This record gives structure tokens, sequence and C-alpha cells, in this order.
């Protein structure tokens, strides 16, 4: 495939220091994962950045989804359009530790990835969602069985994740 410069961690997990928006724009993958919240309010982090790159079309689509279906569950997901970034966007809600949500729900969140053969994704629950990215990577490796290409925004963190992996 067109994913370039990823370090192989396991049979099915690959990692790169990259902005997921730029990776999506260049590769145009079948599935890009959004680090969503239950309301699909794409304000910041991965979600705000993906939505900005769609010129707010992701938010417009998401507001119609919520008006029809109500909020997602923490640990849940929905498939919506990938707009100009991907064929599909898989919106996945990891627990927000800053809100006291159960970190055990991170495994449930990653299980959604197993419904898709290949994904471009961030580390769920990390960044502004408050969880330890080292833990998020371990849960990913131990939960996802399909092929996942992880884009880590921060270089300092990327290097720490690689160095501490084996
Ligand atoms: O500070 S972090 O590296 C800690 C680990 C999770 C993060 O990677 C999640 N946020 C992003 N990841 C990838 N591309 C992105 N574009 C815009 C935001 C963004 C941020
Ligand atoms: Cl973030």
């Amino acid at each position: 495939n067109s994913f370039s410069g990823y370090l192989k961690l396991t049979d099915n997990v690959y990692i790169k220091n990259a902005d997921i928006v730029e990776e999506a724009k260049k590769v145009k993958p079948t599935v890009v994962v959004n680090a969503a919240n239950v309301y699909l309010k794409h304000g910041g982090g991965v979600a705000g950045a993906l939505n900005k790159a769609t010129n707010n079309a992701m938010q417009v689509e998401s507001d119609d989804y919520i008006a029809t279906n109500g909020p997602l569950k923490v640990g849940g997901s929905c498939v919506l359009s990938g707009h100009n970034l991907a064929k599909h966007c898989l919106h996945v809600v990891g627990p927000n530790v800053n809100k006291g949500e159960d970190i055990q729900l991170l495994k449930s969140a990653y299980e959604n990835f197993n419904q898709h053969e290949v994904l471009l994704a961030p580390l769920l629950s990390a960044g502004i969602f408050g969880a330890d990215p080292i833990h998020s990577l371990r849960v990913c490796v131990d939960t996802v069985r399909t092929n996942v290409y992880l884009a880590v925004f921060d270089k300092n963190l990327y290097d720490k994740l690689v160095s501490s992996f084996l």
C-alpha cells in the first residue's frame, strides 16, 4: 500500500511520527479513525483537525447523525464519510480520563478496529483525552488484529513509544 515510513511493531501494527490529517490527505486510505467524543463535537485534537480539513463537512454530517441516532457510547463507534480525506471515517470514542471515564473501555474502543481490514488511526484516549500513550499503544497491540497504521503527532513521544516497546 501507499503507507510510507512506518516502523513495524508487530505482525499487524505499524507506527510513524506524523499528522494524521497529512497522512490521510496523501494516502487517501479506505478508513481513517477519528478520536471522537460521544456527541461527535469535533473541536480539537484529531477530531478538530480532521474536521477542519473537511471544511466543516464532517461536523455537518455528524450533527445529522446525532440528531437521528443520539450520542455514541464510550467505547463505541460509527462509520461515516471520509469526505476528502478517506473513503470512510470510523469515529471511535475512547474513554476520557479527565472526565473519570473507565480506562478499561479503551479495549472496547480498539475492538471497533477489528471490523476493518486496514486503518489509519491515532492512539485512542491519548492526547487531550488524558490517558497514557504508552498504555494506549499496548492496548492497541493486544486488541487490534487487523492492520493498523498509527500516526503519532509528537516526535518526542513517538521516540519514547518506540524505545520502550519490546
Ligand atoms: O500529543 S500526541 O502526539 C499524543 C498521542 C495522541 C495524539 O497523536 C493525538 N492527536 C493527533 N494525532 C495525530 N495527528 C494529529 N493531527 C492533529 C491532532 C493529531 C497527540
Ligand atoms: Cl490530541
